[PDB]
């Protein structure tokens, strides 16, 4: 076959239900993540080629960067509640891994204050139970795929992208081949 089962993605021996259509999973300390958003733009290519009636989400993880890591992924949770993701993906990037000027909660909340979030309104949802819920929610959906390596794509908690397993000679082939996966393995 053209798409196979171990070379451009790999099943779940235990799949997952109810799980979301299309979920990615990244860290902010995550250098192939850093491509991924920056100079790949990933998750918007598999959009503009997923069918109509598909949900996408995106989720941040604490197994890297440790006490930061945690604060990224309440961080992650603030963004989605308040639906500034866009606003705050790249200077969050930057801060982390290219001028490392993001060392602790409060040079994380400077980004979001920069992007333009109200110091009270950041600091109303940072403590807020909607925003606890949301960790919670990231952290479940990393444990039930036993995830421990990002960046990761799974669709309908079934198959999981294998990047590893497309040409890389060329970055808009593949990226291209990534989404048209993604959309093949969404149409399965």
């Amino acid at each position: 076959a053209q798409y196979e089962d171990g070379k451009q993605y790999t099943t779940l021996e235990k799949p997952v239900a109810g799980a979301p259509q299309v979920l990615e999973f990244f860290s902010f300390f995550c250098p192939h993540c850093y491509q991924f958003e920056e100079v790949l733009h990933i998750s918007d290519n598999v959009k503009k080629k997923l069918p109509e009636g598909v949900k996408m989400t995106k989720y941040h993880v604490n197994f890297m960067g440790g006490d930061l890591g945690k604060d990224l992924t309440q961080a992650w949770a603030v963004a989605m509640a308040l639906g500034v993701e866009d606003k705050v993906t790249v200077p969050l990037f930057e801060g982390v891994q290219k001028t490392q000027t993001i060392r602790s909660a409060s040079d994380i909340r400077d980004v979001f204050i920069n992007a333009g979030i109200k110091g009270e309104e950041y600091d109303a949802a940072w403590n807020s139970f909607v925003v606890k819920s949301l960790v919670a929610q990231q952290e479940k959906a990393a444990a039930d795929v036993q995830l421990r390596g990002v960046p990761a794509m799974f669709v309908n908690g079934k198959y999981q992208l294998n990047p590893q397993g497309m040409d890389t000679s060329n970055m808009d082939v593949f990226v291209q081949q990534y989404a048209d996966t993604v959309k093949y393995l969404s149409e399965k």
